[PDB]
């Protein structure tokens, strides 16, 4: 069982109003569906990451990052996110990240295929 | 079958030396094992991720990342890197990526907890 | 007279308890001193950037950046850091950024050696 | 006079093309002028930054950074890119960077407001 097993296990939403609905296994892993409120997305998209199953008991947060490709049965925007951050537990939980969001582009515009950003991610 | 499903599955080197090992699914799914040359790491870690199986066919590169939770049977390093990238066919085919690194941290020290890099990955 | 010379001159500071004292000419300069709370860093560095001085009639941000060196009369952590974004007015007036903290390394370590964060400032 | 005072200064090539034309000032202080191969830009734009002028002497980089505001007497792009990064000196000269590109955006397109590359600039 990892440390934060049960306080990553669930449902979050970040300041956009986007969803992020994840199982944290035992194991390290990821699985759950992403739904963003803004952009080129329409309804749930398969996640897939990691997490530190054996975080440090000092008070320091839980290492964890997943990604998101952003094709499902209704849309394909040619992009993929990756999120990257940690989850801070307590009353308030947390999960802080900044993501990058890369488009496939044609090699000419490739300097500007990624977006750089940050979305905190609560319970409520 | 994802369009570069094959042109991804296989074994793949970046610039530090690192070992980037994945197989691409038809459904989207990346999965496989990270082997980094630098930092506090040693041998083999898992990988999961994502990419665009239905990619543009006019020429631009195909949009994935993954990420690696840095914790393993021989060491834990309290954090995860996600890369965020395009893969580019032809005859050098290239991942061609930029990366966050977030370390676990206590809250006072959230401010530096974030490395950002880029990778270059190469089939030979 | 920039658009938002009067808005974005004077002292803001951020979430991190840091001050950023700013004058912004007719021109586009940003000059002024940083003052950061965390990190290796004691009393007031230079900085010097750009600010859009005629940024669109839309409702838009004002795009702006600016660079600190972190060498004064105190201290020296040979790094610097630069701060990306854009003054959004009004009557909370707000600069939201993103920063790179670059740190001078040796080559074998050029791999860890930029920082990526978020800072929020305001005026209060 | 900075330490690497002339080998900074001068003019500078990076992979897009783009020219990036500077002198360091004893000071800290850099100034000059950039002109973009890629996206909306024409001509020349001022620029200022600041560099680490006493850097450390075990062969570590020398740290920089530098903001271009994307407005000039020919086009107003809206933006700013601040470049993060490290003079590396020797017998071919490296400024290696990170960078960010803010446009500025409504309220509600802040989430995309936000580029993130990496530029190596070199004296031919
Ligand atoms: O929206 C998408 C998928 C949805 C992305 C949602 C993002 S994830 C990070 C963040 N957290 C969140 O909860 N929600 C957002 N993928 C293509 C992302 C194209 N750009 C901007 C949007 C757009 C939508 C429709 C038409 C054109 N754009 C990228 C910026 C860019 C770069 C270069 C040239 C032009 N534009
Ligand atoms: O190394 C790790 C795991 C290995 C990371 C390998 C990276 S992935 C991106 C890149 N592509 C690659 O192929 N290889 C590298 N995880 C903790 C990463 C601690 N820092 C730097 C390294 C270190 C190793 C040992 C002791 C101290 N550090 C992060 C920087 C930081 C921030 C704040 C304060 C201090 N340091
Ligand atoms: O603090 C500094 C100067 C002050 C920086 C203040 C930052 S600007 C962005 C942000 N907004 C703000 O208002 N305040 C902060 N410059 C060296 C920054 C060394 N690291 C972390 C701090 C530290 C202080 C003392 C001893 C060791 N570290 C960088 C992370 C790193 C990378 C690789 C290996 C190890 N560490
Ligand atoms: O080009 C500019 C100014 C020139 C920028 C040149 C860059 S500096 C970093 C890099 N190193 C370099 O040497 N050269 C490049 N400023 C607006 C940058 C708008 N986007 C992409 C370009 C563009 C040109 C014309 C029309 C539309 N776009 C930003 C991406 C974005 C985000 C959200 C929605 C849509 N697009
Ligand atoms: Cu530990
Ligand atoms: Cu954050
Ligand atoms: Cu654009
Ligand atoms: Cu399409
Ligand atoms: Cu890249
Ligand atoms: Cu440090
Ligand atoms: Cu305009
Ligand atoms: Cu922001
Ligand atoms: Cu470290
Ligand atoms: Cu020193
Ligand atoms: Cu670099
Ligand atoms: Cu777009």
């Amino acid at each position: 069982m990892g440390r934060d097993e049960a306080g990553i296990t669930g449902t979050w939403y970040n300041q956009l109003g986007s969803t992020f609905i994840v199982t944290a296994g035992a194991d390290g892993a990821l699985t759950g569906t992403y739904e963003s409120a803004v952009g080129n997305a329409e309804s749930r998209y398969v996640l897939t990451g990691r997490y530190d199953s054996a975080p440090a008991t000092d008070g320091s947060g839980t290492a964890l990052g997943w990604t998101v490709a952003w094709k499902n049965n209704y849309r394909n925007a040619h992009s993929a996110t990756t999120w990257s951050g940690q989850y801070v537990g307590g009353a308030e939980a947390r999960i802080n990240t900044q993501w990058l969001l890369t488009c496939g582009f044609t090699e000419a515009n490739a300097w500007k295929s990624t977006l750089v950003g940050h979305d905190t991610f609560t319970k409520v």
